[PDB]
């Protein structure tokens, strides 16, 4: 067997879920307890703002939480943590420190890789940007013609596009006087296409972000960006206005025709999906001001120091790992629903795609054995109340369970109407979870189904249809307002969440050795693709594909 | 029990599963049979390009398939089809027809519904849509000011949202000299405001798109575009130049105050879900042309025709369709994901979460028997190669089984670089099907790491987290080119897959009655959010929520 299922905490939690889960009825645990919501809440203060975390609706008792917290603690997540404070190097598979609470260490508290303290140049990353923000934003930063930068475009593929495309977005209410921001990640000629139609080359500065400067798409898309600058400008040395990067390739990024002072650098133990903190966040920091991105590292710092300091059973990221571990490893559950309340929020749940699927879509543990139960869960979601009309009815009326966490700001960046819209959204978010839990009883149906003036023979037949077992578990997350910080806190919050539960897994949540097998894969299939000639290296699928592709591509339509 | 589970050639399937599945191995199957990909593909000529529908990368035989065709005869989908197709109301719950085929009769031969012939007034509401694209495409139809339209603002949500919007974004080179297209469906004041801060009153027409008209969510986002209008244009006889209604309620039309000229109908046998063929895709027509939505309609006819004559082991619908019941009802798995290689379909996934979760998100059979079996799957995804670099972690090396269906052109919109993104980008899309197929054994990891010049303590620690345990079963979709023709079949295509796959579990895929406990609630809850006294109605959870509410709706920050 493997770690998690050899811990007596855990063999004692699955025999009291099978014995006694049937027992767990959402309606009977509120009737019985006027305290449930008291008890299973969690109020945080930041002094910037409160975030409610409501985990009352949930299919847990009292003694269930218990066994859950004794099982955090008796799979090391105490000293886990601590370790990954320190920087030690709990990425075991590399070797490496993992230290995005680095980044954001506001108190500037010495943290040391390799006995030397990273802090010194995390600030002056930090200072670098603050100062090419202030020359962007200024409008003194002159394109080759002499004019001022008006679209800045991040170019990067997963974790340099995702933190920065999501924040970006979360946080447009903040980017007055910043100038407009455009992301290109997919290789498809049609992202860079589209994006570089409603450009001019004289005000648009491309930031190229890359680790080494030889991803293969993100360096396609940026020599495809010069190409397209370069016949406008027709100066190799108009390039370095107009490119800056993301990266610690000095060599590479001067033979592109970057200015080596226009690197702005980051460490290995920043991970692509833990990055924005970083110099990937760069774009963030020149969309709404390098003072706003540092509240969002403050936010992120605050949320930081609640899972240090916190007691496992009061610590928030904990409870909610511990949740998704009991609907997991207990119930089963294949997916985790991520439902924010804010269309600004609308690319929070493929952030956390990323961020979730790729540190936990692991089945090797640090012995090397295989886990023999299950691991990361499958996340999506749509904001509301826009999937209200899309596929809750799943949700209500499915066979699946889901378990969702639904979020929401109380203050609205829009109080259009004197703030009717928000008042419908807020209703709808709280309905949502509380028809989750109640359902609708035969009883409650019959008699709308009577009232309706349905003949007797179409009650009947109707009636099943029209009644909702209930009992579907959610999180309600609500905050004061989402600003630069309490979005940094928010996120944190879900990035230790993830931590929690691969260290319960034992798995590493911090390597992503899964890429691998396509990258090799796509780079072989690559140069059979040019020419007439049949490919048959492949199984048949991939010849047979690869035909079609070689025959339909001369079709005119 | 439920019809599914009693019916004898189901109960055989499962017991082959049961006996022979863990046999299967696509690596094996491959190697031991030259032409699998032959007997498991099907090339469908529509004289307006191909659409290769290849499932040989799926875990099934000969003997496995031969099942699946014989429990869908067994199960009566040709005669269910038949009954949809010529008016029948199979939609039994709400006692309608479910004719979007009818929508798209391009052949015109009569379809009736109590007796009476629906094609004439399809086609009346065409030719109504035909003309007023006409006049406002060439700058004929005039604002209140006298100024030709420049934007097009559709207000609706989930059916009257998805369907123009993911159309009218795969369509976006189809789109050159139309007027740009806005789409407004969060109730949350963000997403109007944010629209109507970039549009002129004068130049701007709004498309109230609601099945009921009586959607609090349109409604509202509706009066308050009303509203901005009427604060410029102070006339109320102004709203007929810059405001039209897609409905089936005339009464709550002219309620609202639209001249009755400007009201594109639709007919109750239309599903919000199945209805962008219909008046509802009018901001499609609007956007690409009336001539290019026709070419939607048609191809979507192509693949109604492919439907209905074609025999069960080479239909299209019906051959996916089966694969999803083999791995839903036989494998158990909860989640199908949709991976267009193309950044124009990067809401093609989401379309389908509601066409298919809400149409088969659902409990309760024909008979009255609630379901003793899996129903729809959580439908989830995003376009490569973003989702590639997002989560295919998990995809590759997690533990969970996820079908996945990879689509992709063979001629990109924009072949920029002579091709060489497309190359890339098609190389990356036969990768990983080829990768999730043949994975990588303990022995060729070994081999690699011995290459790599790995030390045995270094090698020993490294490899099982390099293994890649494959079979992972996959459909790849290969069509000429995403035009508008072929985009109208594919989505036809997985429209009569969810058909059929209702059909077999005895669902109606055609009510939505889970949506209606969650609007009855937030009407409740909305009057209480008012004023600064504590709420005591609910449970704890929804009271402390609303406490919570009350409590932080005055902080500054």
């Amino acid at each position: 067997m493997a770690a998690l299922t050899r811990n007596p905490q855990f063999q004692k939690l699955l025999e009291w879920h099978r014995a006694n889960s049937a027992n767990l009825k959402l309606r009977e645990l509120f009737e019985a307890d006027p305290e449930r919501f008291n008890n299973f809440s969690l109020n945080l203060n930041t002094n910037h703002g409160h975030i409610l975390v409501d985990y009352s609706k949930n299919l847990v008792s009292k003694e269930v939480m218990q066994m859950l917290v004794e099982l955090a603690k008796s799979r090391g997540v105490e000293a886990a943590r601590d370790n990954m404070f320190s920087g030690s190097k709990i990425n075991y598979t590399e070797d490496r420190a993992v230290l995005h609470v680095a980044l954001r260490n506001r108190s500037n508290t010495p943290i040391k890789v390799d006995g030397k303290d990273v802090m010194p140049e995390v600030n002056r990353v930090l200072d670098k940007m603050k100062s090419f923000c202030q020359r962007v934003r200024s409008g003194d930063w002159k394109g080759y013609t002499g004019k001022s930068i008006t679209d800045i475009i991040n170019i990067g593929i997963g974790g340099s596009d995702l933190g920065p495309l999501m924040v970006t977005e979360a946080l447009k209410p903040y980017s007055k006087g910043g100038p407009r921001v455009w992301f290109v990640s997919n290789i498809d000629g049609t992202h860079i296409a589209k994006t570089l139609a409603s450009l001019s080359p004289e005000t648009s500065l491309f930031i190229i972000a890359s680790k080494t400067f030889t991803t293969q798409e993100t360096i396609t898309n940026a020599e495809t960006a010069k190409e397209w600058f370069l016949e406008a400008a027709k100066d190799p040395s108009a390039v370095a206005k107009h490119f800056v990067a993301l990266s610690t390739n000095t060599a590479k990024v001067k033979e592109f025709g970057i200015d080596p002072q226009n690197m702005f650098e980051f460490w290995d133990w920043v991970g692509g999906r833990y990055s924005l903190w970083s110099a990937i966040g760069l774009s963030i920091a020149l969309h709404v001001g390098f003072d706003h991105f540092e509240q969002l590292l403050s936010g992120a710092h605050w949320m930081d120091q609640h899972f240090l300091k916190t007691p496992l059973e009061k610590n928030a990221p904990v409870l909610l790992a511990l949740l998704g571990i009991w609907y997991i490893n207990c119930y089963g559950c294949e997916t985790h629903a991520l439902l924010p309340y804010d269309q600004y929020m609308h690319r929070f749940a493929a952030y956390f795609q990323q961020g979730d699927m790729e540190s936990n879509g692991k089945y090797i543990t640090k012995s090397g054995a295989r886990v023999d139960h299950q691991t990361g869960p499958i996340v999506w979601g749509e904001p509301g109340t826009n999937g209200q009309h899309a596929f809750y009815q799943l949700i209500h009326q499915g066979t699946k369970m889901i378990p969702c966490d639904f979020l929401i700001p109380v203050q609205t960046q829009h109080p259009i109407r004197k703030g009717l819209h928000h008042k419908i959204l807020l209703a709808n978010f709280l309905a949502q979870t509380e028809a989750l839990m109640k359902g609708k009883l035969p009883e409650e149906a019959r008699k709308e189904l009577q009232a309706a003036g349905k003949s007797p023979e179409d009650l009947e037949k109707l009636l099943p249809h029209k009644v909702f077992e209930g009992n579907r578990p959610t999180n309600s997350i609500v905050f004061t307002k989402l600003t630069p910080f309490i979005l940094g806190a928010l996120i944190a919050m879900y990035e230790h969440k993830i931590f929690v539960q691969g260290i319960m897994w034992d798995i590493n949540s911090f390597d992503q050795w899964g890429v691998e097998l396509g990258k090799q894969l796509a780079k072989k299939i690559e140069p059979e693709l040019e020419g007439s000639s049949a490919v048959t290296s492949h199984d048949s699928s991939t010849n047979g594909l690869i035909s079609f592709i070689k025959q339909q591509r001369d079709t005119k339509l």
